[PDB]
């Protein structure tokens, strides 16, 4: 046989939903003037808060958020549910566009809880891994730890999401699937990585100012991706909207609650592999059912396809 590169566009999105049910369309978020994607990784977090969910339950909000996705995706083209995976608040959806659908194949999905204990799933990751054609593919959703000075647990769990995320595989020979061993990793979340140093209102003015190279610079997760501990090998786009949380629910105000949170950069998406080239990094201002923003991104990815014999 033959392959050549062909390339496809994909969609990924990131939203922490405060533990609420959807009010408003998607459409904002999924498909706001773009091009029909042929692929949608769509992740979210804090899905739902309650201590039931907590304790491993059904929620119906796993439902109400997958149809407020499904409704959300783009009109021309009719979207085939690939797959959906849940741990506690963490949910990913895989969708492929219909046409595209046969084309699917050796589809794994797991988990790892990183929170209560090492191990609860408040926080930690879920994945999706797949084949494409030829190509391999592994799409990893993270809610890290929260808080500024938590950092080195955040890193933390990264490294533990990476070390024990295990997929199947057809060959009981070989090692277990790890993240790793795919061709294209697409890796978004509630990161929470936070601004270092600067006061809260020196952050917001920043902000006002639209001077996002200079609160770049202080940003945990650019500093732990500079001193290695974190990311190795993974490519972020220039983030060129202002941070994502903490907003007042309903509005665009920052968090005016006791707590009165500095804004940062906690919603995030960076990628690993050959072929792939970023045509946008955003968030969507205009949802408000959160406290945080949606953050999308669209990629071309060159993908290996077989040539047909003739
Ligand atoms: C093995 C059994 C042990 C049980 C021990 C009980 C465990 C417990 O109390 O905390 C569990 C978690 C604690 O939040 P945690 O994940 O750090 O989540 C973050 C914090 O709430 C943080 O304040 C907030 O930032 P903001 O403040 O900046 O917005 C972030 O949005 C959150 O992501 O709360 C939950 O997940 C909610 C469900 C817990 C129900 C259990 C009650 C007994
Ligand atoms: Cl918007
Ligand atoms: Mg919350």
């Amino acid at each position: 046989m033959y392959t050549y590169i062909q390339n496809f566009r994909f969609f990924a999105g990131t939203y922490n939903v405060n533990g609420q049910s959807p009010k408003e369309c998607l459409r904002l978020w999924l498909s706001n003037g773009i091009q029909a994607p042929d692929v949608y990784c769509v992740g979210f977090q804090e899905l739902d808060l309650s201590k039931e969910a907590f304790f491993f339950h059904d929620t119906p909000k796993e439902e109400e958020w997958f149809k407020a996705v499904s409704e959300g995706l783009h009109p021309d083209a009719k979207y085939a549910k690939v797959k959906l995976i849940r741990l506690v608040g963490i949910m990913l959806l895989l969708y492929v566009k219909q046409e595209h659908a046969a084309y699917i194949s050796e589809v794994e999905a797991e988990t790892v809880g990183t929170g209560i204990m090492g191990r609860m799933g408040n926080k930690g990751g879920v994945a999706i891994r797949f084949q494409f054609h030829n190509t391999s593919i592994c799409v990893v959703n993270s809610h890290l730890a929260a808080h500024i000075e938590e950092y080195e647990r955040r890193n933390q769990d990264y490294k533990d999401i990476c070390s024990r995320m295990q997929f199947c595989q057809p060959d009981p020979s070989l090692p277990p699937l790890t993240i790793s061993n795919h061709d294209v990793i697409l890796w978004l979340g509630d990161l929470n990585y936070r601004i270092e140093e600067l006061d809260v209102e020196k952050v917001k003015k920043l902000i006002e100012e639209k001077d996002f190279q200079m609160l770049y610079a202080y940003d945990q997760l650019k500093i732990q991706v500079a001193a290695k501990t974190v990311f190795e090998g993974f490519t972020e786009g220039e983030l060129t909207f202002q941070p994502t949380y903490k907003y007042d629910t309903g509005s665009d105000d920052w968090d005016t609650s006791e707590k009165c949170r500095a804004p940062a950069w906690c919603d995030r998406i960076l990628w690993k592999g050959k072929n792939i080239t970023q045509l946008s990094y955003q968030s969507h201002m205009a949802l408000k059912t959160s406290d945080h923003k949606p953050v999308s991104s669209v990629f071309d990815i060159g993908v290996r396809v077989v040539a047909h014999h003739h």
